[PDB]
């Protein structure tokens, strides 16, 4: 069973302002992925101190990074808090805790795109690169969810299931046609070092089959 819903409108008027607007540095899109991913890490890390029961789902503290170039898909991993289904609607459908309204005016103000994660919006950056956004996602104590989009006004939530995660998140980007250098690794490992240098936490960037 699949519900649709509709982007809070802020949040839609943001997201066509990220597809439709000319802007080349297309790249920070995984800079501000793997800084949400970093973030969902600190979040069961600190949890987990006054419960470690939290940790049964999974001890390690990591980013995959997995990219195929057979499905066009580049996939950010983590196995960071992980969403409850309401916090994917909230928190991926609306402002919620978010500076959307801020960025746009600052879009108006001499800001640019790469500033998204000033602002806390970083996520809606994945549509630089991508034509649809699959989620996959599991919190302790929900199930496990996906969340999809290719924008236009809504997105769709339903179960998951056949693929099990422990706990955490993956962002799957369908990317656009004329996005697939960020399959290439040597372009993946160039970004990583010039924008997620810092990072806490171990990034694995996985060697494809084919
Ligand atoms: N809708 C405004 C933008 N807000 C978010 O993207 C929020 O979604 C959640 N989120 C995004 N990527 C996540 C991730 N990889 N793990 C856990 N939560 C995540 C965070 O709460 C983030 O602040
Ligand atoms: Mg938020
Ligand atoms: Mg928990």
């Amino acid at each position: 069973e699949v519900e649709t819903f509709a982007f809070q409108a802020e949040i839609a008027q943001l997201m066509s302002l990220i597809i439709n607007t000319f802007y080349s540095n297309k790249e920070i899109f995984l800079r501000e992925l793997i800084s949400n991913s970093s973030d969902a890490l600190d979040k069961i890390r600190y949890e987990s101190l006054t419960d470690p029961s939290k940790l049964d789902s999974g001890k390690e503290l990591h980013i995959n990074l997995i990219p195929n170039k057979q499905d066009r898909t580049l996939t950010i991993v983590d196995t960071g808090i992980g969403m409850t289904k309401a916090d994917l609607i909230n928190n991926l459908g609306t402002i919620a805790k978010s500076g959307t309204k801020a960025f746009m005016e600052a879009l108006q103000a001499g800001a640019d795109i790469s500033m998204i994660g000033q602002f806390g919006v970083g996520f809606y950056s994945a549509y630089l690169v991508a034509e649809k956004v699959t989620v996959i996602t599991k919190h302790n104590d929900d199930e496990q969810y996906a969340w999809e989009s290719s924008a236009g006004g809504s997105f769709t939530v339903r179960t998951d299931t056949g693929e099990p995660m422990g706990r955490g998140t993956k962002v799957i980007l369908h990317l656009k046609e004329d996005q697939t250098e960020y399959l290439e690794e040597r372009r993946i490992k160039e970004i990583v070092k010039k924008h997620s240098q810092f990072i806490g936490y171990p990034i694995t960037l996985f060697v494809e089959k084919e």
